[PDB]
């Protein structure tokens, strides 16, 4: 089957997105959004969605995707609020557009390798598309820091660590009731952020393709390979073994 | 004959010139620049510099000029120290313009200026060497002494300026005015002929004042002193200026 269902797919930094060859639904919020042959897709950085996706051809792979770490992105803010001032909607989270002619010849020419010119390239990219607010929004929505990062970060200092709300409540300087209420109004909690900082990091490394399941597992703090495949399954609704084979 | 000598060209906003179809040589300070056929032009704000130009097809325009104003290139200083992080070869400088860059220059509507703003953090992006340009953008993007000068003095073109009127507008005497001026290797006298003379020349371009409304627009008494002043500066008369222009 050409065809594969992701859940729980929790995006950590706002990404880009290019659908090379396939199409695809995305559900999220109980709701859904279709992307469909040749568009580019702009995830807000935070959101947890679902995907169903549909290869068009088999023997390559699904779509081309961009991701912007956390100073890249701080910068794209500070750069939009100069060149076009300063100042709860899935529709107003994750976005299609129609790749024009321009438009596209520039995604070709995008080496990202000079930052600056990536950046670039991005803000003129910005500056060629219509109902383009809703765009600017999730940039600097996603552009901020929240507790729920500070506790992201403390984690990945050690990803492997066992960590428990215990330490997280002794780094930061309240108790165990600050920081699950907290996470909870941030709509999330921490055993759902560790889960979330391991599983993403295990899936980009099974698409490196040089590392044994048992080292991921390792990598991301799991002590059975066989252990880590269940809760990869659990999680994603898909084996590790058929994610990688869908997406090579 | 369709070349033309225009002497002490002024430079009060930083400016990206495409030599459209036009072929120039830049006089800055006893050195020289030629600008081929299709290029970019990129002049420093505060520069004064001379011009031999000679036109291609001569039914049409020069070539055609982008020029920033103080907002905008503060925005455009910040965006790009954001972004990024004494020398005529500093100040003016010609590029080779590509294909494709080419036709980005073309659906460049300078309406939308955030979109502007992009299509020259793009266009600065896309070019070879272009340390040189983002300096001088920083360079010509701080205010100095002639500039707060240049703005009481825009505030009412016309009114007959002295030394002693600025001195007494800023707390200091004509010493201090003539030495911080002159510490800018400029004095006022120069400061004022060159408002009066850049406003001319665009107003006369705009192609909707009679020679004695610029006159009088720029604080001349006379329209046929006007267009002495003018012939004295420029190296033209008025009407030569206008005519290889439009
Ligand atoms: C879009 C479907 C692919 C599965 C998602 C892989 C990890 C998400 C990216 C991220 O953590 O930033
Ligand atoms: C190279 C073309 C120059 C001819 C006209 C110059 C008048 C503009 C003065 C200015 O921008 O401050």
């Amino acid at each position: 089957k050409e065809t594969i269902k992701i859940n729980n797919i929790m995006i950590h930094k706002y990404t880009v997105l290019y659908t090379s060859n396939c199409i695809m639904d995305i559900y999220s919020e109980e709701e859904k959004i279709t992307c469909f042959s040749n568009r580019l897709v702009f995830l807000e950085r935070g959101v947890n969605i679902s995907v169903r996706m549909q290869k068009q051809i088999l023997s390559e792979k699904p779509y081309v995707a961009f991701r912007l770490n956390g100073d890249m992105l701080r910068h794209l803010k500070d750069a939009l609020m100069i060149i076009y001032g300063m100042s709860r909607s899935m529709s107003r989270k994750i976005m299609t557009t129609e790749v024009n002619k321009t438009l596209l010849d520039e995604l070709k020419n995008i080496n990202s390798h000079d930052n600056s010119a990536f950046i670039s390239s991005l803000i003129y990219l910005i500056s060629k598309l219509e109902n383009n607010e809703k765009i600017i929004e999730s940039i600097y929505i996603s552009s901020v820091s929240f507790f729920s990062d500070k506790v992201r970060n403390l984690i990945e200092k050690d990803l492997s660590r066992k960590w428990t709300l215990g330490i997280i409540a002794d780094a930061f300087n309240a108790s165990e009731i600050t920081i699950r209420k907290r996470l909870e109004s941030e709509n999330t909690n921490f055993n759902q952020i560790l889960m979330q900082l391991r599983m993403s990091k295990a899936a980009l490394l099974l698409l490196e393709n040089s590392y044994q399941i048992s080292q991921i597992s390792n990598m991301i703090g799991i002590s059975s390979a066989s252990y880590f495949i269940r809760i990869f399954n659990k999680h994603y609704g898909v084996t590790p073994k058929q994610f990688f084979t869908y997406f090579k």
